């Protein structure tokens, strides 16, 4: 290690990553330190579903997310239990046990917020989903000029978009796919639009999908190296950063304070501009670890002085989720262009079709498919291929239907698919919500109890608002159940249900963006420069503003590339 | 080159056991793996030696469970009839969802799985490496017990050495003494308790770096800076599909291998050819290769190659608890202290003499003691928030046939919650003893196929009545018996069988003997398959005995033992 | 089935079980409060529940 | 076939029974709340050694099944409470409520 550098970023997600492929690639002298290690392979901070193994095995991959998701706040268990033996030493009060946080009201928690502490972030294990977010959901960038908002908005998500390799097509060759979106579209007649969920992914036959990372992003390796030989960029694994150090003036960095967890030595490093992008929770974390905003339980009597707004505002995604079993209606359509002659298993069966012909209800390749699985698979009863990719279908929020919405299959920490219907059957509905930022609805630490890596304890204090954001979330209940039931009954065991709060993992607004730090209550402008700080940026979706339904990702990454443009015109790297 | 002195097809432990020999000695080593590399910068390195995942232990039973993949599904039979009218609804229990339809769903070992990452099982394993004894060991010397003893107590110590096995890695857990103490005093001299003897070295008092694969041999492709004379090339993303025989049944002439990448398959040339897939998989391997007989059994047919292939199969019974630690146990833990006033109060104060010799218990214990109790007023347990976890046995003897673990650690079941403290939890799994029946049988599918287009594994097995069957009562018995004396099971966790196979302890499915006849096996000491002068075969699938301690140090010897003959006989390539 | 519904249990505490998955909309406690008939003079952690 | 094992409990006068003063259960009398945990010492040995003895000695007709295996029930349960106005031949001495004509 070098101590001293021209740019260093707090973590390796894909927000991360974006600071590390503009700068690095303008010629910075980049240190990115994780508190995390690497593991995904040789493919530094790449997605874990891309082996062949979990392609063929889609659905552990959701233990791989439970396993490294680790919950933020967890409060103090009360259950009962009375069924120890009279031996077993026996609890006399609800204690704080097996770290717990006590100063968290259990009652006005998310219960279900997570992070992942590995070199790519969450990206390691996402589902990929980047649409981008309408007028009515994303924060302006250009006042009083709608036109020249929505150009600016064009030009940063399109860039966003080729760093995460996102694309529409990469599953148009399923069956089950192609049958929900066409029943869809046309149960809707106009009503409302349907398309493929926008995925940053890159197909490369027709069983693999190269899912994209923080490694699509930045490649992570060590640089200058052969591919790169003018380039200057190190990743420092298992380095907790601890505070970033204010001048007495609160007009700038002075430096990174950081624990290397593996010698456990403590260090201090210099660098002319500081980015955090440790995730909405541990960026507030850490600037609170280090004097802005305040320490301890919110007190009104006792407003902090540095960046007041710091995680308040704070909004997540109301989640619902329900699965369904294909309505025999639609499994019967797949094979309506087919022919059938006798008894499957029958020395004479016979599935036929008459390619091109003008009553065909399908395109020549999806009967081809249907037919040579029914001939060749005569013991199975369903006309859809044992290897049709998954169905991944979108109606995108509108202000008619003002959530997002995802009607697909996918791992998620809750997914848990199991075995007596068929998977070919199995469609997930995921609806989300749209949350008003409030004041109250805030993401604070403790003075006193202290998380893992002993840094102060997050707490939320979090309740969806009343008035609209609870109005919706009931009515989007609603439009699940009413546009499942086109498709489908409900899976027993995966039944209509709001998901833990927090679940849904799209935390924003806890180091918000906005264009004066006191009128739109906020922490960073719209280059993402903290307020009052010459040379401090935070990157991630805890800066978005606005109540959104849709994935929030995308849109962080393109207010991540608007940052970086400011830094390259400002500061100058230094000399290689 | 696609010529090679050696080729070696899988990376877990046992195939790094015959890397680390042979690429030591010269030889051109190419090895191939079906699974990735998905471990790290250390290659096929234990997944839990992240400071991540050691602050969450619980957590890695997730992982565990994320990577294993169950080896013969039956076809599912369960009725859910509450579907709505509208969804399609089956009319019969037909074959879903990669179901193996030839599987027997009572005659199964339905918790059996594979791992198919680099390094195996060793990526994700909890390091227990006893040593048999002489009861449940295979002989490698005939008629000479004092000869047989001196070349196992080598080879197991040279397998010490490489796994880095030690036995005070928990020596400063509270938690572990309280327990072994306790069960030593109990047993009044007719079981001896000691530590789990565990593949791991500390590095903190919160980190021990787990051994793996990678501790065996660092499966870094060779030459490089720090072994320039060594040939090593590990190909990830291969599935070997058939070893090659010669008409004569005397040599194997070719791997044929399918790339998982490219889609391509290739011929490979070696001299030598080492199968280490693991129990299931090199029996499968074999079988695709006209090796034993594919298909369902038939014994108006029997095979003319190795016809002991994939029977005698065995498998332990495995029983597991937790238990809540006893009031008394707890409060014996500040035995030395002088406590006086209420916790949270000015007047609190617990005080010990240093170097006492009424003390029970030494100054480093009473300190910790001490400042938990001093420094923390709001908790009532005396047991420091981030003592190292038990890790206690009693070894297998003649009057307790079975290995026990009194311990902590993660497994595919078992995870805990939060109701009750960790610190008063302990885990109980005894493992028994499987007597090899002909019987009992794994073989493959000729017409269903696997995820990799290979004959789809069936097993065909029960517990043998008679011996196996009442030790594993007794078994039940014991540790109904001791988990008592340290605290009454845990709601949730209470004493019961483990589904057959879970504990992933398989063994005798390609077995090791002195005559291919007499011993009803498929290779000898040298773990050569009889016949052929260059196929070698490594892991527990050799061991042919009845065995209840965790096999992978005693496949890991024989695979040592392997080695001298293959460096007693064939000749690496000049470089 | 006929026992199970015959039985009254004696002293039931005051429940603690978190429900966090109620729809926004549905009124939702602030605090763990006396519901259902229970017992708010009874510690849980020394009760004998099964009595009845 | 099912095995009950059932300890006995020493009389301690810290266990209770007692009746609010405030709270009323569903016949408008007074709500009855326990004090209730089994004594250290002899019960807790025995119920322990008890659970010992069910394991050793069910194992000798069959293994445990699936989803009934060894536990202690839910305190009261099993329905046998005693000594809530207890027999003695002297009130005092023998810290009782009748007389063994069961007269108060
Ligand atoms: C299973 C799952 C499914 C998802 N699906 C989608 C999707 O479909 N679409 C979508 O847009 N979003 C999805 N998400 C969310 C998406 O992954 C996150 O929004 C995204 O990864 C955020 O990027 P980031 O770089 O800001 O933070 P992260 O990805 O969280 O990375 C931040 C990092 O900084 C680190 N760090 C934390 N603290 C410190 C510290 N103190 N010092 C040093 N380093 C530190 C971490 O170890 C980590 O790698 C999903 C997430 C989950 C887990
Ligand atoms: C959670 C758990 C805990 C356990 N704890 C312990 C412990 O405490 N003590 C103990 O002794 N053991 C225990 N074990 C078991 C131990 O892991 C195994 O016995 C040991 O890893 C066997 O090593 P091996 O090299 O023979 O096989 P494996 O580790 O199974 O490796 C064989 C490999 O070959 C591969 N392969 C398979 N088929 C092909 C093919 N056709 N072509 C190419 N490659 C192929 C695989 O991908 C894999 O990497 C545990 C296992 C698990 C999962």
């Amino acid at each position: 290690m070098d101590i001293k550098y021209d740019v260093v970023i707090v973590g390796s997600g894909p927000i991360g990553c974006t600071y590390a492929r503009e700068l690095v690639g303008a010629g910075y002298k980049v240190a990115m330190f994780d508190i995390g290690e690497i593991d995904s392979g040789l493919k530094i901070g790449a997605h874990k579903k891309n082996t062949v193994e979990y392609q063929k095995n889609i659905d552990k991959f959701v233990n791989v997310i439970q396993g490294q998701l680790m919950s933020v706040s967890v409060p103090v268990n009360t259950l009962v239990v009375d069924t120890l033996s009279p031996t077993s030493w026996q609890a006399s009060t609800f204690f704080v046990r097996n770290g717990s946080n006590p100063e968290q009201d259990p009652l006005r928690n998310l219960s279900g917020q997570a992070v992942t502490r590995v070199v790519g972030g969450m990206s390691t294990h996402w589902a990929c989903a980047t649409p981008r977010f309408d007028r009515e959901q994303r924060p302006l960038l250009v006042k009083d000029d709608a036109d020249a908002d929505d150009a600016e908005w064009d030009r940063l998500y399109t860039k966003a978009e080729s760093y995460f390799q996102t694309g529409t097509d990469q599953f148009k060759e399923s069956i089950r796919h192609n049958l929900v979106l066409n029943k869809l579209t046309e149960e809707y007649k106009g009503q409302r639009d349907f398309q493929q969920i926008p995925l940053a992914a890159t197909r490369r036959s027709p069983t693999f999908v190269e899912w994209s990372s923080a490694n699509t992003v930045f490649d992570l390796q060590n640089r200058p190296n052969t591919d790169a030989p003018e380039e200057r960029f190190n990743l420092f694994p298992a380095v907790a950063c601890e505070r970033v150090v204010r001048n007495a003036l609160n007009s700038e960095i002075e430096s990174l304070h950081i624990h290397d967890l593996i010698s456990g030595d403590r260090f201090e490093i210099k660098a002319d501009v500081y980015v955090l992008t440790a995730g909405a929770v541990h960026n507030t974390q850490l600037l609170v670890n280090s004097g802005f905003g305040q320490l301890g339980r919110p007190n009104p009597a006792n407003p902090p002085e540095l960046l007041p707004s710091l995680g308040s505002y704070i909004t997540e995604q109301s989640l619902v989720f329900c699965q369904t079993v294909m309505s025999t209606e639609l499994i019967d359509s797949v094979k309506s262009d087919m022919t059938i002659r006798g008894t499957p298993g029958e020395l004479t069966y016979s599935v036929t079709y008459t390619p091109g012909a003008s009553t065909n209800k399908h395109p020549d390749w999806w009967n081809e498919k249907v037919k040579n699985h029914m001939m060749q698979h005569q013991e199975d009863p369903l006309p859809i291929p044992f290897e049709d990719p998954e169905p991944q279908v979108t109606t995108l929020f509108q202000p008619s239907h003002p959530w997002h919405t995802q009607i697909h299959r996918d791992a998620f920490s809750y997914g848990a698919v199991q075995q007596s219907i068929d998977s070919r059957l199995i469609v997930d509905w995921r609806f989300f919500g749209r949350t008003e930022p409030k004041e109250e609805n805030k993401l604070w630490f403790s003075d006193k109890i202290t998380d893992a890596y002993n840094m102060p304890q997050p707490t939320f204090d979090f309740r969806f608002p009343a008035g609209r954001t609870s109005k919706e979330a009931e009515d989007m209940m609603t439009d699940m159940c009413v546009m499942s039931a086109k498709i489908g009954g409900f899976l027993p065991g995966s039944l209509p249900q709001f998901m833990e709060p927090g679940l849904v993992l799209h935390l924003g607004g806890t180091h918000r963006m906005g264009f004066d730090e006191k009128e739109d209550n906020c922490c960073v402008n719209t280059d993402s420069r903290v307020f009052g700080f010459k040379n401090l940026f935070l990157g991630g979706c805890g800066n978005i503003p606005t109540a959104y339904g849709a994935n929030p990702t995308l849109t962080a990454m393109s207010l991540a590339i608007k940052s970086c443009e400011y830094i390259k015109q400002n500061f100058t790297p230094s000399p290689f």
